[PDB]
């Protein structure tokens, strides 16, 4: 009985499910964050190498055996699971090939478990100048000493990523793993990336440490429509590792801490017998970034879609966002929508009447203090509470009021607060 | 060097772009269409067959040799060109793996090319029951005479097939393929539906000459949201071949000549040096479904879009439709969408201003004739031309005003238009 075919034609196909390239760029973020791999840092770069322009992410994470690599390289192959509270955004096994195509032609995975080496191959301008019928996948293993097992796939592979690949030799090729600092880690190369008439789709000169792109589904863009600095900082509703975009560290937030005028409610739908913690409050950076931003297993779906009020004019309940985590909502389209079921159109209603309530509430709460045709929309404001990620540790800590321009590197050490000064001591609760 | 694999939980990934399930649907309607099978006729029905309910698709086109079956059951493999002014609408090579197994876990096809019959599988719960780690594909072929070729291959298929599909024996499974009229053609038979609790996603009670579903994007749901019916009979701009749903033939229309008050424009965009057709007119059914019909090689994308005047506000262009082919866009999201580009943004404007500039002059025009406080939407109309399809040759045919009720079934020899009484005459052109 005759296995079903895989033709490389496919491997086009299957990225055409990510029109914003920013998606693509968050299955590979997703990957490193998933608890199987459990880095703790990831790093995003631009760089050439062999006159093309490249795609870099490395991570510091648990790499892979040679065997894990090719199903890595295949379809459908996802087996995660929860470890202490961490539970995986991944579960389709595709996440990295349709990211991957959607970047660029071609990519090249480094990876180091710390008992071996392994280096793989996906591509479609080989498959393309072999004329191949099926997609293969060069694979490449080496021991802790540099040199290769299984010989027997590993000679044919091995030719074919020489001559196919980036790396002319076998110790520029050796030079990437060397690349991946500690023991264990990963690190991936994308090249051939899209391009529009001469240039690529992104625009890497408007700024040394970002990637931008040269407005979706519409008011003015949220920075983290062209911003992948201003996205990264989003993506995780309470991130653990941390992301280094060009050499400088992402600032990401504890998302459900950085309003002003915090109020906590619950959604109770009667459609599920559990309660949905909202978090709602002002925008403290610009008050034109509003709505409710949604979250599914720690990952942004949805951010700033407008509620209740906010969709009848843009004169109210401007500068209000929401912050919910809907993990009894279906994520799709690459985790950037969810399914339009009935219990997403109730949980969008009722988001709506709380967000009507909380800023006529608010309205009136300002009314005691300043003067009555002052729009609170306007009110300078700052973080109710500044919380900030351990760089040793990745705990959140919560700092004292006031305290603005805080150091690149941060450390438990460094906490006025006596009781949170040690990286042992557990992260205390949000409340 | 190892081949890519292919994991039987990626037919399920694999289906998950489908969200609305008619965009599944449309996918199997396609590739009767597409000029390389060029059917005439395709019949979808609802059956129990084995205690299950079944969804059958059976079309009179060309049929499959036992290998392109299996490309067919592969990923990919998409070799369509235009043969005579029809071009086809598919070029990915997944719209049946995707579409069929978003609506049931399990498909079998029954393909004669003439010359030979063969029969293939295609199912999740196969895969699962023989907890295979590979997507496999059991075919067995036939010949002209009703004997097993490919025998080697044959053997372990037709015991997959008969154990695992719903033909417990080979003469129930041959009898499908008699169900098959003519000399060419082929049957798709899915079963294992999606289910809620009990009953199936779709409704087939509730009309016995539709698929219905128990809204999107959200006015008021035009009927193509929830009527297999309705969405078939604008799936097509200028349909060729003839769709057949629970024994009753849809009324399929020349969409471009089913309005009132038409005025023909076209659109110059800078970006680009051709024109573009534009029609506009007055919808005759229901002045509640109104906007933008944007079809891409006659098929159809999205509809009812409101642009121009029609987003301020409800008061303004209701009734008043338009219709564009938009062959400079790219389709998205299974043929759902188009990518939101600056192309995409700057058709939609120039749509929007023409929409207001034909609408402001309907007003006008309308007021030289009935009182001025009777708003044009009220007016009662029906489409300016009446054409209507051949069940013979499939030709269009313009029919002199007046006619209302046609029988179910038309020739051109019914034509009162002496001029075009045989099915030999080309067709009128549209001007
Ligand atoms: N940086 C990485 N380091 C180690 N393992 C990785 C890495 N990236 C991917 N993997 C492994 O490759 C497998 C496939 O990744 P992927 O194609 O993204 O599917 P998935 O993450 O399991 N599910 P999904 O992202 O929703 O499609 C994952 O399951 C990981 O086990
Ligand atoms: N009813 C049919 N009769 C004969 N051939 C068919 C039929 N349906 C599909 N095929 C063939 O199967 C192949 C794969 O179909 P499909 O998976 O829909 O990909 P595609 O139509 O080529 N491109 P796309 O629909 O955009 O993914 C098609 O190219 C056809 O050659
Ligand atoms: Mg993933
Ligand atoms: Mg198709
Ligand atoms: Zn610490
Ligand atoms: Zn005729």
């Amino acid at each position: 009985i005759r296995l079903s075919a895989l033709c490389p034609k496919f491997l086009h196909t299957n990225s055409t499910s990510h029109t914003w390239p920013f998606s693509a760029v968050a299955e590979l973020i997703d990957n490193a964050y998933d608890p199987d791999v459990n880095a703790k840092q990831i790093w995003i770069d631009k760089t050439v190498i062999n006159d093309h322009i490249c795609l870099t992410f490395t991570d510091n994470g648990n790499g892979m055996t040679s065997d894990k690599l090719h199903k890595m390289l295949s379809f459908g192959f996802s087996d995660k699971v929860t470890m202490n509270g961490h539970v995986p955004v991944g579960l389709y096994g595709n996440g990295f090939k349709s990211g991957s195509m959607r970047l660029g032609k071609d990519a090249i995975v480094f990876t180091k478990n710390g008992e071996s080496m392994s280096v793989g191959l996906l591509s479609q301008t080989y498959l393309e100048v072999i004329k191949a019928e099926h997609v293969v996948v060069p694979i490449v293993a080496f021991n802790k000493h540099r040199q290769m097992i299984n010989l027997a796939e590993s000679k044919a592979s091995l030719a074919a990523i020489l001559e196919h690949s980036l790396f002319s030799t076998e110790q520029k090729l050796l030079a990437e793993l060397d690349a991946i600092i500690g023991k264990k880690g990963t690190r991936i190369i994308i090249w051939n990336l899209r391009s529009y008439k001469n240039a690529t789709e992104f625009d890497f000169e408007k700024d040394k440490y970002d990637i931008r792109i040269p407005k979706k589904q519409e008011q003015i863009a949220p920075e983290s429509d062209y911003s992948l600095r201003a996205y990264c900082s989003i993506l995780y509703l309470k991130p653990r590792m941390q992301i280094i975009l060009r050499g400088q560290k992402v600032k990401t937030q504890l998302v459900s801490k950085s309003l002003a005028y915090i109020e906590r409610d619950v959604y109770r739908p009667k459609f599920l017998s559990k309660t949905v913690r909202i978090t709602f409050g002002f925008n403290c950076r610009n008050k034109d970034h509003y709505g409710i931003m949604m979250y599914h297993r720690n990952r942004l779906i949805k951010a700033y879609e407008k509620v209740g009020c906010q969709l009848r004019a843009n004169n109210m309940g401007v500068g209000v966002v929401g912050i919910i985590e809907c993990n009894f909502l279906k994520p799709t389209h690459n985790k950037q929508d969810f399914d339009y079921t009935n219990e997403y159109r109730l949980t969008i209603t009722a988001l709506g009447e709380k967000l009507n309530d909380y800023w006529n509430e608010m309205k009136v709460k300002k009314n005691t203090e300043y003067p009555l045709n002052l729009p609170v929309e306007d009110i300078q404001k700052r973080p109710d509470q500044t919380w900030v990620q351990c760089d040793a540790c990745l705990k959140w800590r919560k700092l004292p009021d006031g305290m603005d321009q805080l150091p690149e590197k941060w450390y438990c050490s460094n906490n006025p607060d006596p009781q949170f000064r040690n990286c042992e001591v557990p992260e205390e609760p949000e409340d």
